[PDB]
């Protein structure tokens, strides 16, 4: 059904196995998603307990099938004409003077329910470096994700860097390189160069005692 | 090669990794099958010691493929055209006034063997109910397995249900609501409605000191008139 199964408000759920620097933990989201405004809502928590990384750097890593592609640009969302059977997502990223992340997901519908299941693995962090330190503040900034597309793949790549306010006023560069295919054997929409905008905000729950993010996100694409 | 992997006798191997009301446990199952007379020859070992469910309850969950398909409806037979990629297979089984099982296997050719791997959770059964109690008969009846394409996923659905004979002449019932999919991206067959009808023979070895399954089926598809040019 393609993007005919966005019309509406979908139930989401994000599961996250990870592994940095030896470190391991697992990270499960609920929430939902309404790809006609763009908009996501989501709460995340940290079951194997206190998060070894900031959760900011988390935040790409945990559908940018949410995204809002205004009408004339309704022929370049890749993400959506990959559903229900869904598309693999991977990046690696690299953060500036520190470490990286390697990162593989399935992003599919799992009867009404669109599934994000994440593998990451994290190597080379500094013991004293803004990552393992926890030196980021709780926020996030805006970004424009540049997508290409990738014929001899039948999908297509992404590049952006994603920006992360250090505690000292400086900032923590994170390049990220992406590629997504398909998962399922129906045609898909291999898009023009294109980008999407995003906006995010990081808050908490008051009421919850295990480390969590509860994260509100709105992604519109455009440069077409 | 689809239809021609099927020519002769097989061998097979199937594995469930099975996990009911919170009772884990894994079967194995080794033995062969021939689709040209649709004749399944098994035996079944549990390697996690007694079942916490009877054997019966597991007979559809352990490879349609080597169902008997006559001539005229070999152009009907999704199972084998999907090989040897193969083909995902889940089911809900829900037991009338018990407990539920959901299971998804994968039924694909590793070498020469056709193997089957399922995944298999239960849930809210009784404890005291002919499942939990062990309260079913050592044998199995005849079924039709009703048979239709679903288009829209490459596939087919089947629904049926089975008829559990249990100890008191009673006979405990299960719905089977079947969905299978290709693994492959590959042109399958999608069949006209038909069914599969079964017989099978439950039996032990008497050397084997496991719990364990020795199973014979035989299964025939139906439900299409003959024609000589098989449309």
């Amino acid at each position: 059904k393609g993007e005919e199964l966005f019309t509406g408000v979908v139930p989401i759920l994000i599961e996250l196995d990870g592994d940095v620097n030896g470190h391991k933990f697992f990270v499960r989201g609920e929430g939902e998603g309404d790809a006609t405004i763009g908009k996501l809502s989501l709460k995340f928590i940290a079951t194997t307990g206190k998060l070894p990384v900031p959760w900011p750097t988390l935040v790409t890593t945990l559908v940018q099938a949410f995204s809002r592609y205004p009408d004339h640009m309704k022929r370049h969302d890749f993400f959506k004409s990959a559903m229900p059977e869904g598309y693999v997502q991977e990046r690696t990223i690299y953060f500036k003077d520190d470490g990286t992340y390697k990162t593989r997901a399935e992003v599919k519908f799992e009867g009404d329910t669109l599934v994000n299941r994440i593998e990451l693995k994290g190597i080379d962090f500094k013991e004293d470096g803004n990552i393992l330190g926890h030196k980021l503040e709780y926020n996030f900034n805006s970004h424009k994700v540049y997508i290409t597309a990738d014929k001899q793949n039948n999908g297509i790549k992404a590049n952006f860097t994603i920006r992360h306010n250090v505690e000292d006023g400086s900032v923590q560069l994170a390049d990220h390189y992406q590629q997504n295919t398909p998962i399922g054997c129906g045609p898909v929409d291999l898009p023009d160069d294109h980008y999407l905008s995003t906006q995010t905000i990081l808050s908490k729950d008051l009421n919850e005692k295990r480390d969590h993010m509860v994260l509100l996100e709105y992604v519109t694409a455009a440069g077409i």
